[PDB]
């Protein structure tokens, strides 16, 4: 056995979605106060940038940390759940957990981990809600 | 009189909004066929980039095509109508004109022209629905 | 009849390709002198950004200058010819016209025009050879 | 004779400079009112993005609108005048014309035109004072 | 008690400032040699990008690592000290510590920490002096 | 002695290169299957973004983690080996190690470390093969 160099591989994609920040554990007034304009009753939306970062040994034969073709398919499966959708209304997960970008990052990390051929190399998910507001999550 | 150099001045801002592409002049099936995933019943959303381009003589005293402080205020007035809103439900204009980015560009151009201290220098509006889909409008 | 507002619609994609700048109408020395490091005998490469800009009346029913789904398919047909290829060796056109980005812009414009469902709205092609070197072409 | 396709070629570079917006034709109070925080007595600064756009026939032999190596040298000559400098204090031109980005665009266009091997193809200069504030100039 | 997922939240803003790199502990010649063109006597300037990264448990009710509205106000307080200013002349801190971007990152981190409602979640500051030169600091 | 604040300094540059992903330890069919379109026999290419990140104590006199002028020269030496070249054919290293971006990141890290005046501060190399595919390496 010979341990190979450890490298990271990150793949960037995006999805467009609507949402409204509204907690079922808060009153109407509290939701307005906590979430401000993000609580607009008819919602608003974002192009979310999703970056998926893997870390692992370089394979000596393929030269890859992970098969990009395989990652593309797995990421597509996750993106299908959220792209051109309303997070709070169309995605079961967000019925019971507020759709802040913190919680979106967690959702995407966990859903991806659930579909991956080799989930052990999943290292970090990034969600950019806008170019100015960036969230990351590395799991438990 | 002495005509001064003609220069353009462009200012970039953004707004987050939800929408759904659905024409009242189309059947449900036709809307699905025309608009595809963009017709998702609960909508989706974008961070829209708005660029406002002015063209005019440079003022010999101030060195400006237009007062940026004034433009910022006028652009804010327009952005207030759409930011963190649902275009089709919250903005009267989109009740009767489909919220394609073509029509958003027209809306923003016309609304801005309506609030400007000097609307004669308004030259072009750009809307980037995503980084990959860009629309421009120069008026009548 | 009622002429509708004229708007532009631009769609951005990319392709990765190898090339070498070498004219069959120049000597070896002249090619080295004209093209410098771009004449490296084993070639070099770029991620080329391709932007396709259309201009036309907004449709009153669909709200679109052109059907994006249709454009995506037509652009794919063109991109298939160049993506992950060697321009000078794999693309017949470049056997007899030097693969400068000027000539790539012309190639992509003409090939796209050749496959378009409605080529009359094609307005401009942009090729970014790198983020710093940008070329555009509007046809004859 | 055979007229060749007309293509544009644009090259992007940058320079870092300090400035203060202050007109000798305005009083202290007027300068404060016209220029606001831009009139800060000790100045402020920008990374200015400079884009130089040329337009002309493609050469049948070289495939180029202009020799990029030559443009790089000519642009360097202009950039030497402004990079890591204070516009108002170090550049003679700005002693008598206010250093607004409108006037910077004009300055760079004219200075470049003055050093170019083939100035007839110079088509447009862009200055981005910040990513949000963009100016262009096409000459007389 | 139940420990919640740990997520990062990063907010990006910018400021324009002039500076000159000049150490009071170096001779004129040494300053020229150490700092080169950055020692230009009348200074130069940058649009500095500032990114503020927080790390902490997601709140189960609000879904947030930190209140963005609160962060915006706190970051504004820091930005007021440097925006449209000359670092070395207008900001007391830089009279006695050289205004390299390393030291700017430290300054902004410490000043922000000093005004924060909950400074325990401050994790990292980034300063981009230009798009090509990036500095980060995580405190003591 | 007094330990100074630890800060990172990162410098971004780029190079254009051709390559083909093909392992000498795989059959023709296996190479096609492993590498797909990346195995195109005449190759393809990328503008690779290279970021070089250093980490170390801030110098109390210069205010720098490292001399940028020195880093620029050292990075140039590495870039000379790959810019406007074919990785697999022109660079000895890639004759025996597949030119995946994982292995490019390792190559650039090790080659830079080999030429650095102070290699102890080298912390991380990033290679962006395209804007969507990003690799990093921190050494052994
Ligand atoms: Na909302
Ligand atoms: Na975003
Ligand atoms: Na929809
Ligand atoms: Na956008
Ligand atoms: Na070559
Ligand atoms: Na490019
Ligand atoms: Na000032
Ligand atoms: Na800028
Ligand atoms: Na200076
Ligand atoms: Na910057
Ligand atoms: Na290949
Ligand atoms: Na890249
Ligand atoms: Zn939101
Ligand atoms: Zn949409
Ligand atoms: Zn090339
Ligand atoms: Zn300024
Ligand atoms: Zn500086
Ligand atoms: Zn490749």
């Amino acid at each position: 056995m010979f341990r190979m160099p450890i490298v990271t591989m990150e793949r960037v994609d995006s999805f467009s979605a609507a949402h409204r920040l509204h907690s079922e554990k808060l009153s109407d007034a509290e939701n307005k106060e906590t979430f401000g304009k993000c609580n607009n009753s008819n919602g608003h939306g974002h192009n979310y940038v999703w970056k998926v970062k893997l870390r692992g040994e370089v394979d000596p034969t393929s030269g890859m940390v992970y098969d990009l073709a395989k990652l593309k398919k797995e990421m597509s499966l996750v993106l299908d759940t959220v792209d051109h959708r309303n997070l709070d209304k169309d995605v079961e997960f967000f019925k019971t957990t507020v759709s802040t970008s913190e919680n979106v990052a967690i959702y995407m990390f966990e859903k991806l981990k659930s579909v991956m051929s080799n989930p052990s190399v999943l290292y970090k998910v990034t969600i950019e809600e806008t170019p100015k507001n960036i969230f990351t999550y590395k799991g438990s």
